[PDB]
């Protein structure tokens, strides 16, 4: 229940692997994900060496409060993690091989500027504290470094589970810290959303459109409006159910984009009938008949500015 | 304590058995359930064998830290199940019989394809890791495999509750891994589906359809966009709570097309009016005509379609 | 730490008494309920019996550790029961008195179908399992069987807290078992129903049937779909906040009438001014006219054909 | 690990004492309020009685595992309460002074008859189960009883925090229990619910008044309908977000009443446009230009009788 | 197991620091924030201290159960806080430099009156209780207090985490109390606050003015109530989701404003067409078209005097 000694000036090498069991519960919301895997523990501590002979075993298991464990901690953890020593397994030279199943609510920050056809590294930091009598380090441990194949995480693609090799040493509180960088990158299932929430979307714009195929004051107001209310309704209805992201999405700037359309669709309208009573019937057929190629074309134009701006 | 040894080469038989007293908190959008039930385990451990003569018993009863007890965990939850052990007894010939009373929260994915005439396989996946000693496999007794009577989902039929016999047996971080997969089946209850959300959902498209019978181009649009305020304001109550499904499901295709009949529709009183007030009344009463069968005879057949397609 | 020895053959009875000290948190979405009470449990242990003379005491006091106690268990819990072991009192024949304040989140189906004049059962079922050396049986203890008088729900009458004095004992897993039915009888107490949700909704459905006394059929649009949209909207003000249920419901009949009521008031509307615009305004006034005695008495027949299928 | 003996026949008075910490988290819905606080609890046990000249101590300071301590439990509580012992102090006379900081999520109904201008009294009920060889009785002090000054509810001013000094003392399951009542009087922040949730909600009801200055039946129709929409739209905004209150309150009379209006108010335009139609306009106008007084005075004055039979 | 002895009649000196290693969940509804962080403590204790030269240690680490350590405790937390000792050293002298990780729910107050431009002090307050022996005072290490640069609150800009170095000392419950204030300034991130909330809120607004430029009454009627509806449903899409807060929020004023200008506008709306149709058209006509200029200037007017009163 001390470090193991060094044998020169050397730190402690903590070879560490997280192997993916299954992963669930991602939150945009909280920017949050929820993972259970294994973590796999190696190091060298000579005092618990032995002769295979003498011992009559090739490989000796001990319980955790048996020996010295390295307090290994994540960073970015709402609480810390709920672990289960699996294994604890002792070679004849005292190198250590410990395992543990851990179950945790990550916290990762998610950036939505490209939603809905966004990608996301998901970061898990591993760190350890080094002590009174020597400084700890932490490695990876490739060959411990993986995911099963069934995980799986609804709307998403998981590309990989990698890990940054080289870990961050620095000082903190007047001792070094050693942390280490995994990353889980996903990328967005967006096809459903064309269907369920860009199409009739548009439909409910394009109603409005019709307007400039009538002239009628009376059923041009209840179409600009109506599908005003349609659209405010249908934004009710795809709601993302998280609180506003203060900075400025891509699907954020073409419903802006959207709202625009209908206020500048009722000017439209508005200055029709004005001069159509001020006995201007030829600049109100002529400004309702361009309305009709300049809408759909500034419409098509700004959308491909968005793109080209967004992506 | 260490694992039981070998009589010849053999792994060590774990035999289970999973018995359900309750089931609850089927959450559609988490894809999770939380279920409550014994997990019984059976193996022989030829030290704990005794002699009932000089003992001056027929069973002994064991606390689990007095013991060897394989560690059984279950690969697809959340966090660690909470359990309580029940009962432990050993017979002289060394067999353990083991009891205890879980509660967890299981993660199973759902295919939403066919709601909501969906049926679920609901899984339970029981896993133990070799040691070096000796390889741990585990059993399935199906006579020990059941569900209380009284166990139930609201709006769904539990079919049945079984395991599948042959365990998937694998390497993993350089060690056997048994693996059991339970299965719970489940069928919706759609009964009040039809009356609750397709008949008031289809009486609001049909209410649209009323403008094939009418030449005023004022009662018409308000006739198709307020039937489609109609429409998302229903959408709206009968909404899921869930965030919405990354792949197109049955009832979504349907959503959708009769998201396209409203804009169709519009179309048609665009055209009808456009042709009334060009001098051409003559293909204007002819389209409208045409329309009142038409869009019942589309819909039918794309409906028949999509039936065919999701069924 | 053995269970008594019998005196002959017998199995052990374990006299139970519960006594509500708070109820709360009736969840019918969830279909559980939150409970706050005493469980007190006796039964005769004759090892514990003692003569008060050589004792010096009438009663003895014992921690849980220092006696047997049987394992009490809860069915229909989500988890197990929140317990505090409150007094154990031993009498000089071996009678042990046991008593414990616990919490508890029960889980009890709901049946909504005459929802909101329904009454429900709650039940919370005591369960014993029998033990190597003997068989343990429950049984009923009426002056210990109780509620405190401030015990409420809000929105419900308590109308009664019993217990089925006889046990139903099964075999479960190799050993026998006996359980206890506590029924919690409430009656729904919703006054407020008719002024908040019925009277409103059917002012609405009203105020659709004035298009029987007016012949303008863009008035007669107007008025037939928009009590349809503040139908809809005042179904979204006034729902229930839980999945829809899967079977047909009272409210959910009147409900879905009241729907079928909105799709016949628009044929109507749809019909009268066809047969006017057609030249036949002598069908048109007839129609119209028989509107305004059909509509509210088909109303008024059908409602009460549903209140006498429902009770 | 016994109680202490009576020097004659009188009852254990232990004083009591409850300082609010922090208050929070008051949900109107589940009728619960969690409390963070400290209970102070001071008895005379003479077997703790020492000489500070033999001793060297003047107090005596004891882990609660090495004396005897009351069982004081909530009434009123979800689960028991979250406790930590601060201090536990005996003076030479045998006097304990126990200290210790709980948090405790407490169940006490709340009236909502009088809402946004109610007051509530919130209860906290504790009490002590007496044992076989004496009786225990709570008393209070209330220099002890008080409240931090920073404790706040938002949206409540919270007047007092006392206890009634008479304990509750009766038998319950053949033993004596001391009962104490403390109580957090709390007054509601109504001042934005004038300009948030009244004026916008009149303003509405006043523009359906419009149609009294007004012959346009199809102005009418629109006017009192969408107005109609306008008010259930805004009570979706301004909904409470708990399940309706079983009981009728002062703010549900009003908006029954301003439903009732709407009603009436397409009585009226239905009668007006009916007479003008059935040439009787003499009749018609007569009846509009009196609905123009009636209705405000009709409002006011039924406002005045609401108002005056809730307060 | 008893505080350390002064040399003189002084008071103990816990010199306390907390360093941010993550702050998340920041609930406005809840006026909540939850935070991990280091938790550093240093006292001088003198029956710790030791010869360096005869113990040959930099630096003596005890377990926490060895040693007294102060109980240090937060005022303002839902329960107490979860907390993991890292490491307890004792320097020669008698110096304790004791080390935990904590997470805690932090409970505090939000000022929302100037929201969205507002920014808060979240308060984080320690607090130590004096003991029998001798009184405990808080002090601050300025070097150990500080937060990880990757610490992030979406939408807020994290200005400082700073300590009230004056402790608060005063008596609570008959003993001394040094209480310390870690405060932690953050700025919200309003930038799409003004085309997301803002700018689509002032259209609907803007399309209700176009009736100033229209003599239809029937035209007119179907723009300001339909646009009222548009705003209202608009309000339900950027709705809070919080409470409603009980005091008067520059926001809140805005939108009261807003539904002040629905409310006029019906006023102008219907005295235009009351002019009208009682034969003077000339007052009717110079309303509107004062009105063209009277509803953009005093709504420009009236919100320079809300944002010069809120700023
Ligand atoms: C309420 C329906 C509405 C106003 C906007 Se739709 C909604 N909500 C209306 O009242 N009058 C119309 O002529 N058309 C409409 O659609
Ligand atoms: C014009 C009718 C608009 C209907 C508004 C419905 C508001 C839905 C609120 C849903 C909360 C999840
Ligand atoms: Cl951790
Ligand atoms: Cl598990
Ligand atoms: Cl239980
Ligand atoms: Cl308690
Ligand atoms: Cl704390
Ligand atoms: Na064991
Ligand atoms: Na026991
Ligand atoms: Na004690
Ligand atoms: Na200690």
């Amino acid at each position: 229940v001390s470090p193991p000694p060094p044998i020169a000036d050397e730190p402690l090498t903590v070879n560490t692997g997280i192997y993916l069991i299954e992963s669930y519960s991602l939150d945009d919301c909280a920017e949050t994900f929820k993972v259970n895997a294994f973590l796999s523990l190696s190091w060298k501590d000579r005092r618990l060496a032995f002769d295979p002979v003498r011992s009559g075993v090739r490989v000796k298991t001990y319980e955790p409060e048996a020996i010295w464990i390295p307090e290994i901690r994540f960073v970015n953890v709402e609480n810390a993690r709920d672990a289960d020593v699996v294994d604890i397994s002792v070679s004849p030279d005292g190198t250590v091989q410990y395992l543990e199943r851990f179950s945790a609510r990550v916290l990762s920050p998610l950036d939505f500027r490209r939603y809905p056809f966004d990608s996301q590294t998901l970061h898990i930091y591993l760190i350890v504290r080094s002590v009174d009598t020597r400084n700890i380090v932490l490695a990876v441990d490739l060959e411990k470094v993986g995911k099963n194949d069934d995980v799986f995480l609804t709307g998403w693609d998981i590309e990989s589970f990698t890990a940054v090799v080289k870990p961050a040493n620095f000082a903190l509180e007047d001792r070094l810290e050693s942390k280490l960088d995994y990353q889980l990158r996903i990328s967005r299932q967006y096809f459903s959303y064309i269907p369920n929430i860009i199409l009739p979307m548009l439909f409910i714009l394009f109603i409005s459109w019709t307007a400039f195929w009538s002239t009628s004051y009376e059923a041009n107001v209840t179409l600009v409006v109506s599908t005003l209310i349609a659209h405010i309704a249908f934004n009710i209805l795809v709601e993302t159910n998280c609180p506003k992201t203060p900075y400025m999405t891509y699907t954020g700037a073409i419903i802006f984009m959207i709202y625009l359309f209908y206020f500048v669709a009722v000017i439209e309208v508005t200055v029709q009938h004005y001069l159509k009573v001020e006995s201007q019937p030829a600049r109100a057929a002529s400004i309702t008949r361009a309305s009709r190629i300049a809408f759909p074309v500034v419409f098509l134009l700004a959308n491909i500015i968005l793109a080209f701006l967004f992506f």
